[PDB]
């Protein structure tokens, strides 16, 4: 009687990903039932919205598996029915894996100089992932710089991290039985805490002659410091301004029309992400 | 004697992506060599960057190809030759597909209602791909509404869009020998060209009495309508503003201290991406 084949004959599903399924019937007479039962022996309704049974003709019928989970996997199957009862099937071996991704291996990842470093690579797959870690075309281990590291969890230490260890790292994955592999480029960063000096510690500066004076601190860092300064440990606004004047870096502070109200010790504040360090410069006023 | 291996045994690549393989000899006494050869017969030279064989142990051998491309397929063979020349080989067939995969499909695709519209989707992949176009759910083409109807090139045209038109809609791409599935979600929309009417065409005005007077249009269509106006012709900045004042969208002209040389034609441009229209108001003003 019945001839019924289902093609693609077999197939793989990545979770999270769709495939479908044609079961065919030959020659078709009709008026003949064409239903697809799961691989827990339940017959499938038709059109549903995830797994789809779509009847194209009375010939074939098609099963679509969109957003494959691992509960999908197992043998589905596909009987006809003819108008006396008689039933032919074809079955069809759905697998359901991981294909190696990425899941969260962010960039760029930033440490702060001297500290162990962790380069954080998370990946998935169904069969283990064997990992290797690339910079600059060469895979950090074969030049056993000690302080290179591939740790249990897969991510790469690098201990005391040094501002010339930044650059592009590779994360790459490979899974051997299927000569899978897909890898990742992750920038690491290197911040460098600041260092600051004041340029001119004391200073003396005449009252009511309406003169400025210039106070400045010389700092360094990486990202560059953004600087903000106290008065007596009083805060002072960058902002309008008539007597504070800051530079773009605020690196400099330009006292107006001084008077002896001006006369106090000023702290620079240089800051990063990475740290902070500041300074002391002390304003005397004379009166004129 | 000597027996030799890949794995995986045999592989496919898609365009662009990487795989590799692992030529393994048994047992393994030593001093034995371990070569590969590329499908056109030639010998790989070691360590290159993108066709990479890279020796493990003196056990084995890795091939990786890097960004496969359409000829890089063939047969790659290993070779291992004993101290005394005697030599054992493995093959692993090597195919290069395209799997399937959008090239160009914007969204959104934007049309002005009416005209036809046509929303592009390319696709490629090695074996040719059924195309399917749904919205809400649905396939457009079994409800049979004479303005669908999907291309040769598999685009989808929708005849005189209409605002009702706009939406998501879905391409879908099936090859059938793999069960292959990809699709794109493109949103649609239909843009209508402005209209635009004054609330008064005519306006009368005393001159010299440091009064307002305010010229009103009332637009629309989709985009919202931008207004822009002119003075008997000459173009009116909206910019400072002294004497012209404009309302957010400019709809409203208010003309602040109307003396004679206010007197003329005003006309409102209303206009958007798909279309413009004006109207004119006549503003007449009298002396005090």
């Amino acid at each position: 009687v019945l001839q019924v084949d289902i093609v693609p004959s077999q197939g793989e599903i990545s979770v999270g990903e769709s495939k479908f399924f044609l079961c065919q019937v030959a020659g078709d007479a009709k008026d003949k039932d064409i239903s697809w039962f799961s691989p827990n022996g339940e017959k499938l309704s038709p059109n549903q919205q995830r797994i789809s049974v779509v009847w194209n003709d009375d010939d074939s019928s098609t099963l679509t598996i969109y957003n494959a989970n691992i509960d999908d996997a197992g043998i589905y199957k596909c009987v006809v029915t003819a108008e006396d009862g008689t039933q032919s099937e074809a079955t069809v071996n759905v697998k359901i894996f991981q294909k190696l991704m990425f899941k969260n291996a962010p960039t760029p990842q930033e440490f702060k100089e001297g500290e162990d470093a962790v380069i954080v690579c998370d990946v998935v797959s169904s069969l283990p992932p064997t990992i290797i870690w690339k910079h600059k075309g060469r895979d950090v281990i074969l030049k056993k710089d000690v302080r290179f590291i591939v740790l249990s969890n897969n991510y790469l230490q690098i201990r005391g991290i040094k501002k010339t260890d930044e650059g592009t790292y590779r994360c790459e994955g490979r899974i051997l039985a299927r000569g899978e592999i897909n890898f990742k480029d992750i920038q690491v960063i290197v911040n460098v805490p600041p260092t600051v000096q004041a340029r001119q510690s004391i200073v003396n500066a005449t009252a009511n002659l309406g003169q400025s004076v210039t106070l400045v601190c010389d700092a360094d860092g990486f990202p560059e410091p953004t600087m903000s300064w106290t008065k007596d440990g009083e805060p002072i606004e960058n902002e309008d301004d008539e007597k504070h004047i800051f530079s773009d870096d605020s690196s400099e502070l330009t006292i107006r029309n001084v008077d002896k109200n001006d006369e106090a010790e000023y702290v620079c504040i240089a800051e990063n992400k990475a740290g902070e360090q500041d300074a002391s410069i002390h304003l005397k006023v004379f009166a004129k």
